[PDB]
């Protein structure tokens, strides 16, 4: 397959992009408490499902959700400002909330099975969001650093595989703050480190120029 691109909802991140989040790859989004990695989740997570023409895929959607920060409403609000039916955007989310990261591992396995049933209709899956990725696994491998990259790998393993094997964006939040990281390493196809900066406004980089945009009832938008 050729790369598909999502657009962001912000001009300004979709160029630092080259055009969105790409197909046949896994995008880590790092940064603080509060940086604004779950809007972008919610944001991409309409945006997908728009045509090709408005920087969408006209796709379904997969969300695992690791720390119970998935909001129905947040969806209907920047679909409602997307030009979209925020019942149909809901209606190809499928949503999902791992218990401890053995669940959530288990869950990749399970998308496969969804993935493959959208596979040939006109709602494929195109975005697969994990977020956070690394919470549970944090939480459950304290002073265990050895065994916890050992259980990472695989599941970014498994990530990639789904990734360019059905052609999806792989979105996944990571989050660093003091003393914190190692990232994902080198793992992610493409790391965006996101900050907060003065008034409200977020920056982005590529690890591995700047886009600025505002959160707002569009998801993200310059
Ligand atoms: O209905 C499902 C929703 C999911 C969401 C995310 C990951 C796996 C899922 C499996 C399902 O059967």
């Amino acid at each position: 397959a050729t790369i598909g691109r999502i657009s962001t909802g912000s001009k300004s991140l979709d160029k630092l992009l080259g055009g969105g989040i790409e197909t046949q790859a896994i995008t880590e989004v790092f940064g603080e408490f509060g940086s604004g990695k779950t809007q972008l989740a919610h944001t991409l997570a309409v945006m997908v499902q728009l045509p090709p023409e408005e920087g969408g895929l006209n796709g379904s959607v997969m969300w695992i959700d690791t720390e119970n920060t998935f909001r129905p409403e947040r969806i209907r609000e920047i679909a409602q400002n997307r030009g979209l039916d925020p019942d149909e955007v809901l209606k190809h989310i499928a949503y999902a909330r791992a218990f401890n990261s053995n669940h959530q591992m288990l869950l990749v396995q399970q998308a496969e099975d969804m993935i493959k049933e959208l596979l040939n209709t006109d709602r494929p899956v195109k975005l697969l969001i994990v977020d956070s990725l690394t919470s549970h696994f944090r939480s459950e491998y304290i002073g265990a650093l050895a065994e916890r990259q050992q259980k990472l790998a695989k599941h970014l393993a498994d990530l990639h595989r789904l990734a360019n094997l059905y052609d999806i964006a792989v979105f996944v939040t990571n989050q660093v703050q003091a003393n914190g990281g190692h990232i994902l390493a080198h793992s992610a196809t493409l790391r965006v480190y996101l900050r907060k900066g003065k008034g409200g406004k977020r920056i982005a980089r590529l690890i591995d120029g700047e886009a600025v945009f505002s959160i707002t009832e569009k998801g993200i938008e310059d």
